[PDB]
């Protein structure tokens, strides 16, 4: 895979065609969150936040011994399964995606975290870099991340075009048992400080915040083709907890190194223009990036830095010639989301970013079949070209995180492919 | 004839029973015993002569490695930056770990109990955790646990039924109104005993076990062949401390899926019991010369937790591929060994020190002078692992007829950087040993 990825390397610059109406994006704006897609009917016809509409749905599937729409199960057992299995897999994840900045294991600074506190004697958080070589940093960094559980790293300048203009959040002293009742919204701003601050007013990121690494988590391929039903709702949470795991590793490497380095998961930026930018893969009709060993069945979470990088070169595998005319993700997806038409720079809703070149796709439609389904969907990567019943899954294959050893070995990495 | 794991256990699998071997002086054992907590190996000194808790004189030959631009002692780096990147790789490892292990029971992130959590609380909607249990068979329940149990990353996993032998009488902890900045300054002992009660609880006199509490999961998360190689110095510290914050997120991620199964479920990591006596009887391998658990797929070189639960299960059979016989000639580790622990005797019943536990047949190793080779070397040796010829990837052969162990086998840190690695320190050359279907989940 490392030969197919130098043989497909574009030339340097973002390949994200733009024109002057581009703007940041408002976290508030996306479909998870926004006042005009929030509320949803569960099946008994009450109005609630839709992740409760979709909780009442998981319920009513368990009881009748189904795990998913109109997809009977073996027996309860297997209901019931299907569904802690998925509720277990988000045990690190902070309110489905941990979004909210500089709170809970997104913390902008690693001076409170418990490692930390434990190895102060050492001082490596406090001690200047012994390193500031670029090359050696990249593959070092690149090595950590591995360890970290990326499946596939790549770096980037940041783009300040994809980080969210404000973001969604609480106040800092408001506990988590009321954290979804008192989400606020607060404006990312970029000055001339040292380090990464929050005040009453502002997230703050340095001006010399110069790089993105992006990460790439594989999820199980035998489970995300049950979508739209409950393994695949599992692959994807237990992915979830890896991203948070990934965020913290990395930047307290990167910390313990003499840098700074802000986490996000969900949050902080849109991770399908930073993954572009870095080369991990290609944009799609769907709108995921597609990724050459992985299709677009695999997740992504990012880390922002000062630390002296490489940045990779984006990559051209033919995704977006292959989707002019594939379109099989728009004509599977349950709720007609997906456009079969062509690229434009005009969002259909508030809930895409116009001014970029995309294809534009009605997430409100997307996320509507969720309390219907009681899942997450992702028909879409389920069906995609480039990813290629539930007892069967359950009796069958697995491996450690999900991972398949048949491969694994197209993403082992050596010095030459880090840097 | 190209390798298979499931060929090898079947092979040796033995009839049903506790391999371990015990007489009439074998009592529980109280965790303040061990070595990292015990007074009277817990102060070590320091490169200085200063005696200090052992983990703060370590501490003082880390910085003073990177300010010499050393790997370990006396092993020079290729600069002081690679030099100080190794140790910041090993500190970052450890970031889903509280002080070294998570021993203290029912805190941080070791809770007895899923009511408080945030995912738990998130999911209260569903009733997943009140909602009596859908499965009582113990094959089903096996084979969705075990299931979970390789999603929540483990390498191995096996059940045994659970061994109050090996459950410590007393843990190390902290009182629950003691925030973490103090923890280390205010660690207590407390009982923990087996009552007839509905759910694990604790009192501030007792941590009760339920006498429901029949079995116990065994895990095993692999550590990297490259980097534990690089034992005594810096490499082989982070692929430890990296798999230390794996096995914390496994105890969390089981304990959940087992309290959404309708049952309840307690984790350990370092804590609780004796890993390597559970990690026998559950089948993951066999008691060794240095007192690691050897697994077929690793050898040592892969670190344990376990998670007790009153979930019927299925109990796998424990395995002999003969390590007891090659450990009573081989000798590499104790030979090999910084400190000279490891004893080059026969097993006994009787304890070398305090750190030991009487009454179970096992060698027996003098585990304060290995503790005392760590602030000298400012790191977690390995040296014995490392050596052992069972942490060789390629010492399984097949003669045409069975699998049997190649005996020819028991007769640097740049290129660790810029050499091989995979995700979480996997290697997909041997990926495949670890590859699980319903057949090996549950017979
Ligand atoms: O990104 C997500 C946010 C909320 C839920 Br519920 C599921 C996903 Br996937
Ligand atoms: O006295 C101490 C100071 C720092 C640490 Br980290 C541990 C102890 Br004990
Ligand atoms: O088990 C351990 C406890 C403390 C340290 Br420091 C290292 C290990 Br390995
Ligand atoms: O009102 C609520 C009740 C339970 C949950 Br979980 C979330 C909300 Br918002
Ligand atoms: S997740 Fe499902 S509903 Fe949403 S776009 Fe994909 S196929 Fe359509
Ligand atoms: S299904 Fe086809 S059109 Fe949709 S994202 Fe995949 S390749 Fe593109
Ligand atoms: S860890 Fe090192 S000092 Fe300890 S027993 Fe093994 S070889 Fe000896
Ligand atoms: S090095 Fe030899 S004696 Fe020591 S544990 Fe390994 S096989 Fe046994
Ligand atoms: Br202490």
């Amino acid at each position: 895979a490392a030969e197919i990825r130098q043989q497909f390397a574009m030339t340097a610059g973002s390949p994200i065609i733009v024109n002057d109406k581009l703007e940041r994006y408002a976290e508030v704006r996306t479909a998870f969150t926004h006042p005009t897609s929030f509320f949803k009917p569960n099946y008994k016809g009450e109005v609630k936040p839709w992740f409760l509409s979709a909780y009442d749905e998981k319920v009513r599937q368990i009881e009748n011994g189904e795990n998913g729409p109109k997809m009977k199960a073996k027996n309860v057992g297997e209901a019931r399964a299907g569904r802690a299995l998925e509720a277990a897999g988000w045990t690190l994840d902070i309110n489905y995606g941990n979004i909210y900045p500089n709170r809970f294991f997104m913390l902008w600074s690693g001076e409170t975290m418990t490692n930390t506190q434990l190895w102060a004697p050492v001082g490596l958080d406090r001690r200047p870099p012994d390193t500031t070589d670029p090359v050696e940093l990249t593959n070092y960094v690149k090595f950590a991340a591995r360890m970290a559980g990326a499946d596939l790293v790549g770096v980037a300048r940041l783009n300040r075009n994809w980080v969210y203009s404000e973001a969604v959040t609480i106040p800092a002293d408001v506990p988590y048992e009321q954290s979804l009742h008192k989400e606020i919204e607060k404006p990312i701003v970029f000055k001339d400080v040292p380090l990464p601050i929050e005040t009453d007013d502002e997230l703050i990121i340095p001006n010399t915040c110069e790089n993105v690494i992006v990460a790439g988590i594989a999820m199980n391929r035998e489970m995300m083709q049950t979508a739209p039903n409950s393994m695949a709702c599992a692959t994807t949470a237990f992915c979830y907890s890896r991203m948070c795991m990934f965020d913290m590793w990395l930047c307290q490497f990167i910390r313990y190194m003499g840098y700074y380095a802000i986490p996000s998961c969900n949050g902080v930026g849109q991770s399908v223009a930073f993954a572009v930018e870095a080369g991990l893969g290609q944009a799609s009709r769907m709108g995921a990036c597609i990724t050459p060993e992985f299709g677009p069945n695999v997740r992504l979470t990012k880390v922002f830095t000062n630390m002296p990088l490489v940045p990779d070169k984006p990559i051209d595998f033919g995704v977006t010639e292959f989707c002019e005319t594939c379109k099989k993700c728009a004509r599977e997806c349950p709720s007609k989301a997906i456009t079969e038409g062509p690229r434009t720079f005009e969002g259909r809703s508030i809930h895409n970013q116009s001014g970029k070149l995309q294809w534009q796709n009605d997430y409100n439609k997307c996320l509507g079949y969720w309390p219907e389904s009681g899942g997450y969907c992702g028909v879409c990567v389920a069906v995609c070209p480039f990813t290629k019943n539930i007892t069967e899954v359950w009796d069958g294959k697995i491996n450690t995180y999900g991972l398949d050893a048949d491969h694994f070995r197209d993403t082992v990495s050596f010095r030459k492919d880090r840097v």
